[PDB]
């Protein structure tokens, strides 16, 4: 029958054009794939001045709000903090969150099993006029974290400019590429701000723009902390010129339900010696967690993958043909 | 022949059941898989008081033993340390390990080729009553680490509550998930401790439990340090509800031969200015290394993978047909 | 025809030898592969003394030039720095590169839009005898990074030694391996310098050797910074003894155009309280970025992969035979 042969030839032509357009053209089967070796360096330029009650104006610079000063990929930018100054190890009332005592017999000497704040001395001392807390041995000023300033202490963090420098190299092809691609110039790096459409190649990122692109409001996130994931994808083709290869930036927002564990926070201390006594300043920093992830591959023409793809296509064709023949026979 | 046809039909039904079951349900071929983007946030609540001979009581809060303050995925929990206080730059004798001199002519001015402790002035000074070491220009006094305390200075950290906050997002499906799940609530985290069977979803991990579940003993590991690897694996079947998505926590113990470089250790310093002179405190910290590795995939029903799996199954059936026909013919 | 049968048997023998040798031995189809869990700990030893104008001799020990105390995979080794001692908050002139005014009416009170150095007060005080800049609120000694010392302040960094301790474990096969191998002993590490041929397995890497093997000159890197990538690769056939399992160390040079953003740099501050006044020392450190990446796979004989490979080979054979038969059939 003529129509049977027509259907067979149509099926073989379909599978042939499918394999040819997909394995070779679409999926780049004639190009080897390798993995980039990458290193990310980050620099933040911004300044914010905080004026808390009872304290002088505090100037925060790049060394201050960037705790991973060595330019790590996973860095935290300080946006809100609680400062407990002049902490010294001595005996005083603990925080009321741990426990509340009405008499000295209630307190027991030892360490708390859950959320230990210090070594209990077994004495109940008044934390303030109303309630009393068991006396512990720990840094004496105990941070009350219950009050979270509604206006962010560093609401200026939104405009802080952020520069990301990424250098990727493929080992098998011995090709090195950097984010600061050709189009970028020193003059450009002075007056550009990153945008999804306007300035895709500008390496200077605005913190507020990055947060808003992820899908989070900067103010509410800075009030309680947050996590933002920036991914740099280097899809590269070596058959073309290296100028074509460029870094694509994608912003991903990592969030969670606000009732439980809202935002991101950590505690850090600055140890110093004043008047011959060792003292420290405890800070509970509510900041936005920025993670840089670089994943990419390079493709360059090679003879062995081309021959293997040709053989696989011939095998798939010769199969499809025998399968169609057996189907038409039965 | 009847028996030949029966064997042929049996082989056909067997390969049909195989291609309809294995690649579809077991391998989830109709689903497509996307790697997660994740961020690790770790908070350790605990307090340990270390009493050292010649020094006052030392309180080590969360910021102290957790050296990475920004909540990095790889963090070290301090278990034992060697403290050398009041280090100042000057000319003081070197450690006996570097060299032993009996006369001033033996010492050579310059810097030692390997593991230099300072700039040798060229004079042999008595390090102590018995042996003499060449004078060097370095921090004073030089740290001595020949003796490691057999009882861990921080042994209370066996009980330290470790809270891991891991937020994942799949870019292909645009679904954000966190280690905290609907089953876990605010009242649950107050008293729960992670267990392999009892509390698999509790985000609070005990350090001793993590060490014991990794095939290591905390008591022996705390003396010289160690490396414990925690892997959080997410397997998600987006065909079901998102409540079924639950993280899987696996603890892997990374250990080596005790004879050659046992445990993990590092040295850090705190710089301060006392009495108009720059001084520092050098600590040789023996701590357990914790690495959080999050690797997972999610699968949702899609039309193109389903069609590809159907085509692959039909192709496998076709050849299982002829392979059987050619064998029965022989 | 006899020639047709000879050609058929020749093609049969060719495809049989192929499916018996290539996929089995070269591809290790009978073995299974699993990803390892790796944690890297780095330790450096070396001392460098920097003598500056006015300031006394400064000793930079391991804790100084190694900014990551814990020793993460990504660490920076200080080679050159710019120190602005005794930075105290107050009113001072901004940097001349920021802005220059001839009259006080030029500057406007507020915060700069880009790269803010402080809060302008609307007054112009002379930065030096020639030009005058806007008066800002912040650290009084402004850091001037126009002059970079051509001789590296820490050129002694080239010969500093680097010890890398990596422990890898395959969870599927429950086998733990370390960079320290049976060939390496305690007396060997005392004097081993890593080399590609002479000493392949020693974990003591010379910084200058690592920089030179990556393809970069240390002296140029020392002045303005650099990036060096070290990759450890483990390929182990668990069918043989575990002694054969040895890591492979490869150095990759990550560099970019020197005209735009040459080298790697960052700023960190040391906060201290002297004379009841909070001051800091700001250092602009030019250092070489070192990144450690570990990847590997292991192979163990298993029954299911062997059976799957045998089935795939039989299928490829059965197809090749008939495809050849159709070829002759024409
Ligand atoms: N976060 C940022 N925002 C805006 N511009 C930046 C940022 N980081 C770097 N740049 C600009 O990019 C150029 C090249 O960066 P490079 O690493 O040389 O910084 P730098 O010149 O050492 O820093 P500085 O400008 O503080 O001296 C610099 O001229 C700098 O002005
Ligand atoms: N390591 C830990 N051990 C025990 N409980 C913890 C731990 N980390 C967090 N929690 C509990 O989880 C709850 C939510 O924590 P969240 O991430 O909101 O930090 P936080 O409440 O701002 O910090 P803090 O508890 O210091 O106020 C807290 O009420 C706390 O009691
Ligand atoms: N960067 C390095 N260069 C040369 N030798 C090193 C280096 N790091 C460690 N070693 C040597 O390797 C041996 C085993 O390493 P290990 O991790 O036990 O160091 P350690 O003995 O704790 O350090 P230290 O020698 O400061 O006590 C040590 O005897 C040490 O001398
Ligand atoms: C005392 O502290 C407790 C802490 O919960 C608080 O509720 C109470 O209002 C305080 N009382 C005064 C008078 O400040
Ligand atoms: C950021 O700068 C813009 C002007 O470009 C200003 O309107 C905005 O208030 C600034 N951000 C904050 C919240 O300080
Ligand atoms: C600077 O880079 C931009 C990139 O958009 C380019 O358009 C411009 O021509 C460059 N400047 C010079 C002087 O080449
Ligand atoms: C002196 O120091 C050396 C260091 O190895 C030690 O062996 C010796 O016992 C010490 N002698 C005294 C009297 O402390
Ligand atoms: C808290 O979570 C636990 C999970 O084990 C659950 O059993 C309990 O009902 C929850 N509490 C409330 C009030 O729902
Ligand atoms: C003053 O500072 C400017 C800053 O660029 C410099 O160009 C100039 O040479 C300096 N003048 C003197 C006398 O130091
Ligand atoms: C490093 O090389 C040799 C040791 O091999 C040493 O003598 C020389 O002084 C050093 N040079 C530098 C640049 O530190
Ligand atoms: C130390 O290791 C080296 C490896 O090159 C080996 O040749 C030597 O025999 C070892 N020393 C001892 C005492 O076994
Ligand atoms: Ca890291
Ligand atoms: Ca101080
Ligand atoms: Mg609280
Ligand atoms: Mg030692
Ligand atoms: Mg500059």
């Amino acid at each position: 029958n003529k129509k049977v042969g027509v259907i067979f030839r149509l099926i073989q032509l379909v599978v042939l054009v499918y394999v040819i357009g997909w394995v070779f053209v679409y999926e780049k089967g004639y190009q080897t794939s390798s993995g980039l070796i990458s290193s990310v360096s980050v620099k933040l330029k911004g300044l914010a001045v905080t004026q808390l009650q009872g304290l002088g104006p505090q100037v925060w610079d790049v060394a201050d709000y960037v705790f991973p000063a060595h330019g790590d990929s996973s860095f935290v930018v300080m946006t809100n903090f609680i400062m407990t100054p002049q902490q010294a190890q001595g005996h005083c009332a603990e925080n009321p969150e741990g426990g509340i005592c009405q008499d000295d017999s209630g307190c027991t000497p030892g360490k708390a099993e859950r959320k230990a704040q210090g070594i209990r001395t077994g004495n109940c001392v008044p934390f303030n006029g109303t309630v009393k807390t068991c006396e512990i041995f720990g840094w004496c000023p105990v941070e009350v974290d219950d009050k979270i300033p509604s206006p962010a202490l560093l609401h200026e963090a939104e405009n802080f400019t952020l520069f990301i420098k990424n250098s990727i190299s493929f080992p098998r092809f011995k090709v090195n590429r950097r984010n600061l691609v050709e189009e970028v110039n020193g003059t450009y790096m002075k007056k550009c701000l990153y945008h999804k459409i306007l300035h895709p190649l500008c390496p200077v990122f605005s913190l507020g723009y990055v947060v808003r692109e992820s899908g989070q409001d900067f103010r509410s996130l800075a009030e309680k902390g947050g996590v933002v994931g920036i991914t740099i994808d280097w899809e590269c083709d070596l058959d073309w010129h290296v100028r074509h290869c460029k870094p694509i930036y994608q912003f991903h927002g990592l969030y969670g339900e606000k009732n439980l564990s809202p935002g991101f926070n950590f505690r850090f201390a600055r140890h110093f010696v004043q008047n011959g006594t060792n003292r420290r300043h405890l800070f509970k920093v509510f900041g936005i967690r920025f993670d840089i992830l670089v994943d990419g591959k390079a493709g360059k023409f090679d003879i062995i993958p081309t021959m293997t793809t040709i053989g696989s296509g011939i095998g798939i064709f010769g199969v499809a043909t025998v399968l169609c023949d057996l189907l038409l026979l039965h």
